[PDB]
């Protein structure tokens, strides 16, 4: 039984304040922690925020950890909820809030309660969390399905300074035989692309983004690109190595334009792009890089472009900003056949049974699913754990860099050691793991 | 009584290989993880890497793993010590090394068990982390002393792609009444720090380095002082943050002369200083701004510069490299009076109890002690726990930016959290934090 459920501020990745839950029960205290975006879709739960411009910069989470405190903890602890029961402690949460969108309470201020919840739950039934989230997630653990890790080892858009538009651009180890292998092979890649980078670019370009990723000040796609090619070889892995992009278009998505210079602000309007012009730059990068996954390529409104471009992209395209981890909205990019991935964020909905069923949906539809973390991170591990639950095959949790980001690929390296030969791992198979 | 020893490999903050390792007793699985310098001086515990070029760019850490695994375990679970007794542990580990620099075994496979026994111990008493320490290092705890934070804002040298010579420019909020307020203070710095920095230098230079610090491409200290003093008051703090140098002068000594150009492989010769020289711009910039720390002036053996400045500097003045954690040569530098704090880094002597040994002949000398990361972090918080532990009243532990640095950031919030009233904050007071 949960005797004391908690909350407080701590500091994310970027050195903002979020929320922090720790739920205490005969097992012990279990604690949780919430990430932060920065490019956040408009159909995301909210994030609560005190917006106290006089105290963090108008960033506190005092009012969502207030929430917790006064609200939902008194409540929750007199319920006497069975946490095992992740649908129950969900339903509780989300009737206390009462509001669509979690705005009365914040998603900030449920979700690390649902979070807190599961691990207690792994530990009264004593076993590992990704085999409690197998479970609740009625997902086949035979064998279990370690997933391929896409790392965002170049950072543009809204992630780092500097003039380069689109968000991310990770390296997909699909050709490894083994998780370590894949981030052994990832981590080489990543320390050859830092040397030429500062090599090509200038020193300053070495440093980092916000996911760790180096930061070369370049306009175009093909620069990252270039150098990131030149890296996987110089590594001497190439064709074991794929490419994946994070466009985050909405992010410079403006008067029914695409502004690859979103970043200026005085951007030449003359130059901004119709959604057709920029499926046009896409499909040159697809025939030219080893790419094979493609996020967020058009708005998180965009419907149509997104549904024409589908037709004629050959690789996995995700929906993120798009779907917001929303089975509603997921339902609708399935029928409009505008994708065939789902970016999965615990925090866009804010409970994990509602994660969980989004997940589930979405490899209904034959889609796949690409765990991820957040902009703004923590030393919670939860995802690493949860990718593997999922048998998604794939996740997204950052450069090899930045412990907010290591914490993850750490986590699952302890996961793949433990289950052995009770799991394979996903590789060129990644987009159906679920199905392997 | 311990049952297992085991190590394995994980990643660091940036993206390199390092140890960690668990040791399981009737309490249960106790981990602990070690960190890795960059700046690392040349008198330092071997840290031991395996030099395989074709895996890890010959950085792996096979080698120690394989000796903790292999040699250490066996040796260790038959001897059936009682990880209580902290100095047994040691003199066992450092018996079986048998080597002077812990070259035979690894500094880097000793640390991690020195350190997880130091843990499994704290669980067998059922005590938190940092009352174990403050018990093993018969510090006082009422009350405890909670450490002003040392904030690496702005990262140079051998930690961050640019021209900076210097590596480090700490804020220090001596004057925040708490160690949260501290906290708070530092990241609100922090966030104009970045701003201005962008503003005055370009998106790139708002971009970081190793420690989570802005990385501006600029030639001078002044310039990357004016700064900071310029967040300070921006961010409306004036009075409360004092200003911190890590120089890490052994990174630019050549020939007998210091090198402030020492990234340009055409710097001028005839621009290096000497001893006397390089302290006049010491005294100038602390004339100019309000440093209250410098840490490694004078390169690592330079005893005659150390000496002479020490004369007239007036501010704390800490060994780092000089000194590596290292009891003797602390010896030497009380003796020659050369500084007055030491940099405590567990990684640079090998274990928990040479470490305390240090921390205690420094006290005993008038000295203060700063605890302290290394550039290459993890998820791991010891240092949080230790420097309350040891009651010091300062630790630098990053930049409130990056998750390798936020972990400690918010133990310490939890920590302090947990204490309330049986714990003090340093303030202004940080320099003997330990007689307060
Ligand atoms: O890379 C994660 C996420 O960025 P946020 O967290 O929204 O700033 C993305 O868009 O995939
Ligand atoms: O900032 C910690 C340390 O840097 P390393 O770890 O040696 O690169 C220093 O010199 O104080
Ligand atoms: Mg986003
Ligand atoms: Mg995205
Ligand atoms: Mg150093
Ligand atoms: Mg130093």
């Amino acid at each position: 039984a949960v005797s004391k459920v908690y909350a407080r501020s701590v500091y994310d990745s970027r050195g903002n304040p979020t929320v922090e839950v720790e739920l205490t029960t005969e097992k012990g205290v279990f604690r949780s922690i919430v990430p932060s975006g920065a490019s956040t879709g408009v159909h995301e739960a909210l994030e609560m925020r005190d917006g106290d411009k006089s105290k963090w910069m108008g960033k506190g989470v005092l009012h969502a950890v207030k929430n917790v405190n006064d609200v939902i903890a008194p409540a929750f602890v007199k319920a006497n909820i069975d946490v095992k029961d992740q649908k129950a402690v969900d339903d509780f949460l989300i009737s206390l809030d009462g509001t669509a969108n979690k705005s009365k309470l914040g998603a900030n201020a449920i979700l690390g309660v649902s979070l807190a919840a599961s691990r207690a739950a792994a530990a009264e039934k004593n076993v590992p969390l990704y085999k409690h989230l197998a479970d609740l997630s009625k997902s086949k653990t035979s064998p279990y399905v370690l997933p391929v890790p896409f790392l965002n080892v170049l950072n543009g858009g809204s992630h780092a300074g500097g003039a380069l538009a689109l968000q991310e651009f990770m390296i997909a180890p699909t050709g490894a035989k083994t998780f370590a292998e894949a981030l052994r092979i990832g981590s080489e890649v990543y320390h050859n692309l830092k040397s030429l980078t500062k090599k090509r670019y200038g020193a300053s370009a070495g440093n980092v983004g916000d996911e760790g990723g180096v930061a070369p000040n370049i306009q175009t796609a093909e620069e990252a690109l270039d150098l990131i090619v030149d890296a996987i070889k110089a590594a001497g892995h190439d064709g074991k190595v794929k490419i994946g992009l994070d466009c985050a278009s909405s992010e410079f998505f403006k008067d029914g334009k695409y502004d690859l210079d979103f970043k200026n602000p005085n951007s030449d309007k003359s130059k901004w792009l119709t959604g057709p012009q920029l499926a046009d730059l896409y499909h040159s990068l697809m025939k030219r890089y080893p790419i094979v996954s493609i996020e967020d390529p058009f708005a998180e409104d965009d419907w149509e472009a997104w549904s024409h471009f589908f037709k004629t992209a050959g690789i996995q395209i995700v929906a993120d900003d798009l779907t917001v981890t929303n089975p509603k909205r997921i339902a609708t990019a399935i029928e409009k056949k505008a994708a065939d991935a789902l970016l999965l964020k615990v925090n866009q909905i804010g409970t994990l049974s509602e994660s969980i069923k989004a997940a589930q949906d979405s490899f209904a539809a034959g889609w796949g699913v690409m765990v991820s973390h957040r902009s703004g991170e923590t030393e919670d591990t939860f995802i690493a754990d949860l990718v593997v639950g999922l048998r998604t095959g794939q996740i997204k949790t950052g450069a090899p860099a930045r412990s907010e980001r290591l914490a993850k690929l750490n986590q699952l390296l302890r996961i793949e050691e433990e289950l052995g030969d009770n799991a394979v791992f996903a590789g060129e198979n990644f987009h159906h793991g679920d199905k392997l």
